């Protein structure tokens, strides 16, 4: 096995332990995807972006060491984005979060920078973790219902081991 490959098997050897253990705590959810998350707080929005509402929203990006690559609250202001303009993770999570909602999102590479990285900060095979808090859906979010979000995230819950 070339250097590359030893290094990109570690790589993923590593961040699949680490999406392991944060799967693994005892708030965090699993969705079919791979997404995890654990909710910092519920909002009380009532409805969840569509895929191509704008979200602003405040956010920490860190790697499995806690390094910070990115982070709007460092530049003291939020950051709008529509959910088909981001990595498929935040993608996922947009759409199931209502305004208020503050999660943290546990994002395996396939539903991030995936096998080139991204940024020069994002090696091969990175998950990642975010802090994300959606302040605000401009004209109020064309998406799911709160109610849709919460039966999904229910039944999310009950086939984890399915
Ligand atoms: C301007 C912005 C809309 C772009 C967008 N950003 C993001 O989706 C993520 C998540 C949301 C917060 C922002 N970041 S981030 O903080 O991780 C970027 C970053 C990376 C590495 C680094 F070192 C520093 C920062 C992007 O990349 N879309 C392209 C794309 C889509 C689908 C698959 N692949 C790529
Ligand atoms: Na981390
Ligand atoms: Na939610
Ligand atoms: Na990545
Ligand atoms: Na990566």
């Amino acid at each position: 096995a070339s250097h590359e490959e030893r290094m990109n098997n570690y790589r993923k050897r590593v961040g699949r332990l680490f999406m392991e253990q944060k799967a693994a705590q005892p708030d965090a959810v699993k969705l079919p995807s791979g997404l995890v998350f654990q909710r910092i707080a519920r909002g009380s929005g009532k409805r969840a972006p569509a895929i191509d509402d704008k979200c602003e929203v405040h956010y920490t990006g860190r790697l499995r060491d806690g390094t910070v690559f990115d982070s709007s609250r460092e530049r003291g202001k939020p950051t709008t984005f529509r959910p088909n303009e981001v990595i498929k993770g935040w993608t996922e999570a947009l759409q199931l979060m209502r305004e208020g909602d503050r999660w943290r999102l546990f994002i395996p590479y396939d539903l991030a920078y995936g096998v080139t990285g991204g940024g020069g900060m994002i090696p091969p095979y990175s998950p990642l973790e975010f802090d994300v808090e959606l302040i605000s859906i401009k004209d109020g979010g064309k998406g799911r219902t709160a109610e849709e979000v919460d039966e999904i995230l229910r039944k999310a819950e009950e086939d984890r081991e399915d």
